[PDB]
């Protein structure tokens, strides 16, 4: 009873007094101290919830649902949940009005069918032909983050970079984002972050004297210990005379330039592994002419490998005629401070990496996560094929079209329903709040507004305070992120009231 | 007397306050949060009391009864348990009005005879042949828990299951539960899961360099340590020249070959086992065109033992030209997300086990609960052959046809008749309770409804708020479940009756 289903309302709607501020892409910005010193200021979800630790179990289970949601991008999971608690609260005011939690269940499920398939039949066909649509879908999502200065020069990128691996398995696309990889170095602007059409390595080389430039590399991926092997733990010896230390130390020194010889075996223009090299080894293959690269994370290398249709070598003694990737030009340019390896070309095509420079170690950081989210969403866009103008153009829309439907819907649920349809509409009033508008003044001018039928794409712009055409402005959203949300939300939302008591151990 | 009998009721009602809110189909959710941190939310009675640990003696002797209930499925404990505390609250009246114990024992004791023959006179003959009617009964189960997107799907596999198993020794229906193994990884929705016709191992061969799928298998089920035999525990000893390692690891390799060859001395296509495999013993069993199987829960071992006509060998120097079982097709299809292995058209027919995957790490989870319990109960239906309609209407006919029969019972213990009558519907209140509905009204509404001899079958759909056929809507359950309960409460409720006093050590 009412007793411990108060609290969990309490907690989510807690969550969502955490968020709301930072709704809206003109919305607020939380500040976070790691225990550490160190300070992270941002708006992204995902971000607020990670790093800060809620423990009532409701919002564990709040998030739990709204983070890992049903796709790629990490946006809406902020609607997701305000979404959700406002559900809650909206839905608290019929547990006052004493209607059984059942039935707010019902009503809001009913109102869920509807308010979602709103969105199919309106949704408007986008074709991964239409280049010139991405452009907009991009910005309508990292504009929303810290870094708005010439989004469209990072917004374009984002568009190239995921048509670049786009695939059509069976009429089917399928965009894997692994195959893009982003690396990060402070120096500069942003303006000076660019996309390779291949992997790059951020690890200088191992010695000066070697090629710092190769055509057409045969790359060999060697994944194990390439150091003088310590010998102490095999034995522990003495030693009289000179003589026995020569042959000691040369046949030892050989031993390494064996497993050298044993990968150049296959001829192979350049060699990276992931852990410490030998520096006489460095001389070793600094006399042979090859390039390598000391200890690089092995999250690269897996990258790296599909990319150049090579093997991550396990064993030494194993190596093929064929577990080397190919490439066509390896290069070391010293860009921004530091100097990082290239590897333009690469055999394999549908491959390529981002290269963020914000310039202040912070400012890089969260450069990197408008541009995660950003890309995500441009190709869920496309894995679908459907998407809807942004501006609480399809909340007012699933409002009205959800109150012409509840007269009918019953007795009880009917109020659920209605009362579904105002939850969401206090979804926009809230993106208008931190706009700094009257929140009730501007949704009853919009709600309004949507009245003559050719305005369904109406929203309201959040910079001049009126009701504009928002798909006529380059606002366009993932038709299936904002509806996952919807889903989402509501899961939550009907999960905490078919709640009855929390037992734990 | 009152001094401590109080207590016991006491704590008995308190058990009914824990799971009230969750009876019905329609019922409430507990939430129970591990200390570990872990938390899992459902309506299962089992689990409500299983990880609710009660401390009053009482309690655990009612729930002792009501779980280690009279039969297979979980279902009817959550009634045994309710219905128990109901005859004590009622029961408590009596004593109020000054009636030994003694007497609404005796009271109590004949009016089970009658409401429990009149379930027997009442019910209706179902028999395995009908596979339109347990495609019913299945639903009647299940759908009561959380999991009810697309149950059809679930609720149509479960009849196959059973009926699959069932047998027929000596015109006696014999169904044995183990003949059914359960299987579970994350994934997708609950519509990706399916019911394999043979075992099903949730493991990923041991090498790449294996068969991954053979024409008409002989398992080999190999329940031993079969690695390289670490030495030191049987030797401490010393080494001067490379000679002796030689003729050391070489000996010590075929030492573990020995037991292979020991194996394959039966001439296995497939050998499995429990315990860690060697890496070597791998490239010898990949060399010879075998696949095997590293650690897996001898708990399956067993339900592919009997399943594939095969024994467990004990001691690999006892293997004989049988303790191999026959197969028909092994494969390892990822499906999902990683790879397991099937053992499909085994040598022994009535032999298959299901595979759940919810998508959450815990939607899967209490998708299992629903499918045990759901399982049980078909299962029962069978070993018996009689069912009735759910739905209340059973409970109110109990009832009026006790009502008549009080008047003649005797003088006091009518009262305790009478009472064992008006506790019985109060089970029906609290479904419509739980349902959102006005108990009292609807209760005498349909009490009402049941003067037309034609309406037995009539109980009060939880979703219209009306007296209808529930017979004739698809709801039906075992008439053996709904009767052992009632055995079960009653034995329980005037259990604590006969108690005069607890003195513990
Ligand atoms: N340019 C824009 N004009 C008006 N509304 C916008 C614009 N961009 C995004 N929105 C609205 O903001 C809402 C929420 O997005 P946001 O606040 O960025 O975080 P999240 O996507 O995680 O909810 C979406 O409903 C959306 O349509
Ligand atoms: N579809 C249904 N309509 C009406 N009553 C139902 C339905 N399904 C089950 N019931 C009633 O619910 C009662 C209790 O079942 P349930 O609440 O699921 O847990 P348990 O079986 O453990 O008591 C049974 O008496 C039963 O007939």
């Amino acid at each position: 009873g009412k007793e411990a289903v108060r609290a969990n309302i309490a907690a989510v709607k807690a969550v969502e007094e955490a968020l709301k501020s930072t709704y809206g892409p003109r919305g607020m910005d939380k500040m976070l101290v790691d225990s550490l010193g160190d300070i992270t200021i941002t708006n992204d979800g995902a971000t607020i919830l990670d790093k800060m630790d809620l423990q009532h179990p409701a919002a564990k289970l709040l998030v739990q649902i709204a983070k890992g949601q049903d796709e790629e991008t990490a946006d809406g999971t902020k609607t997701a949940v305000i979404f959700s608690g406002e559900l809650v609260k909206k839905a608290e005011d019929l547990l006052y009005k004493d209607v059984h939690p059942t039935i707010i269940i019902s009503g809001y499920k009913k109102a869920e069918e509807v308010a979602l398939q709103t969105i199919q039949e309106l949704a408007q066909t986008v074709s991964i032909n239409d280049t010139d649509l991405l452009r907009k879908i991009a910005m309508t999502s990292l504009s929303s983050k810290a870094v708005a200065g010439a989004r469209e020069y990072i917004a374009d990128i984002v568009v190239k970079a995921v048509t670049q691996v786009a695939e059509l398995r069976g009429d089917k696309w399928y965009v894997d984002l692994d195959n893009i990889q982003i690396v990060k170095k402070a120096g500069g602007s942003i303006n000076d972050t660019q996309l390779v059409y291949g992997i790059v390595v951020d690890k200088e080389v191992v010695h000066p004297g070697m090629p710092k430039r190769l055509e057409n590399a045969k790359i060999a991926l060697i994944d194990a210990s390439l150091e003088v092997e310590k010998p102490e733990l095999d034995a522990e010896i003495r030693i009289n005379d000179p003589t026995q230390m020569q042959k000691f130390l040369d046949e030892e020194e050989n031993l390494i330039k064996e497993k050298v010889d044993k990968i150049l075996a296959t001829g192979a223009n350049v060699i990276i592994c992931q852990k410490g090299i030998d520096e006489v080894a460095q001389s070793y293959l600094a006399k042979k002419g090859v390039l390598a690269v000391r200890r690089a994370k092995k999250s690269d290398l897996e990258k790296l490998a599909r990319a150049t249709g090579g093997r991550v070598v396990s064993n030494i003694d194993e190596i093929s005629e064929q577990d080397l990737g190919y490439a066509s030009l390896i290069e070391e340019r010293k860009v921004g401070e530091d100097k990082m390896v290239f590897v333009e070309g690469a055999k394999n095509p549908k491959s390529i990496s981002i290269l963020i420079r914000g310039g202040l170690e912070r400012l890089v950081d969260e450069t990197e996560r408008a541009l995660r989210d950003a890309l995500g969403t441009v190709a869920d866009v496309i894995k679908d094929g459907r998407a809807i103008a942004g501006g609480g153009a399809v909340e007012i829309e699933i409002a009205k079209k959800l109150r012409k439907y509840a007269p009918q819907v019953g007795g009880k649920e009917q109020l659920a329903v209605e009362a579904y349809a105002n939850a969401l509409e206090s979804l926009v009033s809230i993106l208008i709040e931190n706009a700094g508008f009257d929140p009730i003044d501007l949704l009853m001018k919009l709600r309004s507004t949507h009245e003559n039928e050719n305005n369904k794409w109406y929203g309201i712009d959040l910079y001049a305070g009126q009701p504009v055409d928002m798909w006529q402005k380059g606002v366009i959203e993932p038709a299936l992120v904002k509806m996952n949300a919807i889903k989402a939300a509501t899961e939550a939302a009907t999960l905490v009231l078919r709640i009855d008591d929390v037992v734990s151990a």
